[PDB]
């Protein structure tokens, strides 16, 4: 068995719900330990064992609030999700990453969830210069399982050298963060990095801020992919089994999770 496997065999409706079969709570976290707190959510159920970890950023000027139907919806698939908040409210994409790498040790190290929590099984995801924290997180630490950028702006615009399996969000209308942009982004990914781009149907900018079906059905089998290694849930992107809401995909199927440490 795969020791990480967590939950029900999904279905389309299971992927596609507000909440999905696990339980949950959450705890605030005050500001302080390099970033500037937040929110963890999480499964109650310790019976099938701990969870991988995804920690979350918003963007310049954001707060979590704006994008925390995430949290929930996330960690009811059996996940420990933090959702940050920065230091400042104009901090960098480099900043994010660094405070998104903090989070994850915070969680791991110091929380009160950390029993929780599986420390070699984590992950990082934001939206715009949060994603672009994400991203640079991942350049910065191999180590991590995945990575989600929302609309990412990666000041750099170059993933050349990322091992970590990402995937990006374009929002078909935005012009902060175009398409255009995005697609150059995906491209730079090695060849050997397992990836996936999604573009969003009439989405601006701003869509992550209001609870997107589109958006969860596909982060979520995404992250029990690459951070549980449960291939149950390939067949939701290998093929795309729905593509409402889509406008183009692309990505490295079949999407094979990252081999296990040397012993
Ligand atoms: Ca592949």
């Amino acid at each position: 068995a795969n020791p990480y496997q967590r939950g029900p065999a999904p279905t389309a409706a299971s992927v596609a719900a507000v909440t999905g079969p696990f339980a949950t709570a959450s705890v605030s976290v005050p500001r302080g330990n390099g970033f500037g707190g937040g929110v963890i959510y999480y499964p109650t159920d310790t019976s099938q064992g701990t969870f991988g970890g995804l920690a979350i950023s918003p963007g310049l000027n954001g707060t979590w609030p704006g994008i925390a139907w995430l949290g929930s919806r996330l960690a009811s698939q059996g996940f420990i999700v933090f959702g940050i908040e920065t230091n400042n409210l104009n901090d960098s994409p480099t900043s994010r990453g660094t405070q998104l790498l903090a989070a994850l040790d915070y969680l791991a190290q110091r929380s009160s969830v950390r029993s929780r929590l599986d420390p070699g099984r984590l992950a990082v995801a934001g939206h715009s210069m949060g994603g672009g924290g994400a991203l640079d997180a991942a350049l910065r630490r191999p180590s991590l399982k995945a990575a989600i950028g929302n609309a990412p702006y990666l000041p750099s615009n170059t993933l050349a050298g990322n091992r970590v399996p990402t995937l990006i969000y374009a929002m078909q209308n935005d012009t902060l963060v175009p398409p255009s942009r995005l697609t150059s982004l995906y491209n730079t990914i090695p060849a050997t990095t397992e990836r996936a781009y999604l573009e969003i149907t009439g989405a601006g900018h701003n869509y992550i801020g209001q609870p997107s079906t589109t958006l969860a059905r596909t982060m979520i089998p995404w992250l029990k992919i690459f951070i549980d290694n449960d291939t149950r849930f390939s067949q939701f992107l290998c093929p795309l089994a729905d593509q409402s809401g889509i406008r183009q995909y692309r990505s490295s199927c079949p999407l094979v999770p990252a081999t296990t440490r040397a012993l």
